């Protein structure tokens, strides 16, 4: 869409009519590309049918600005806001083995794609 | 606030009733640690004055798994989902050169704690 466009990338949400390839740029291996989503999830955004129980990780705006190590970076290409950090997965959740196969599911899998 | 030690830690809010260092632990150097947030923001949270213009940097859940290299990392401590991303400031944005000192003010202010 050319209105989910005109967002800021981090504020961007994916769809079928926008989706992860549109938004936020083909999966890949380098540093600061995004590798997380199988082709389904790529296609789909928000609009896959599964994407509540990936949302559930995604931190608040307050989480991320809590948990992460931020940092700022000034460089030819720009002034870039990094992040780094880790959620926990809550290893008592009856659902904890399907919360892990679903994540590992998309982490990396446009491996096995072109 | 009951309510809102509850939640996941990625789910959190902070706001004055329940602040950063309780919903999100002290700030410091540790990889495991945040080193984001002043005395005042770490004391307001999400009511801090100028929250609004840091919270426009926070990615949607989309933008979280859509930009971020994801991982897995299963440890003794349990199982973590990791995450590592940039997020490019607008130079043309007219509030750029306050969003720069606004961003400098918090990024490890602990340092400087008494």
């Amino acid at each position: 869409a050319a209105e989910a466009s005109k967002k800021p990338r981090q504020k961007r949400t994916a769809t079928k009519a926008y989706n992860v390839t549109q938004a936020f740029g083909r999966r890949g291996p380098e540093q600061t590309q995004g590798n997380f989503g199988d082709q389904e999830l790529i296609r789909q955004g928000t609009d896959y049918k599964h994407w509540p129980q990936i949302a559930q990780f995604a931190p608040s705006a307050s989480a991320f600005f809590g948990m992460s190590r931020i940092g700022m970076e000034v460089t030819p290409s720009g002034t870039w806001l990094t992040y780094t950090g880790a959620i926990k997965l809550d290893d008592k959740d009856p659902n904890f083995k399907d919360q892990v196969i679903l994540l590992n599911k998309h982490i990396d899998a446009y491996k096995t794609f072109p």
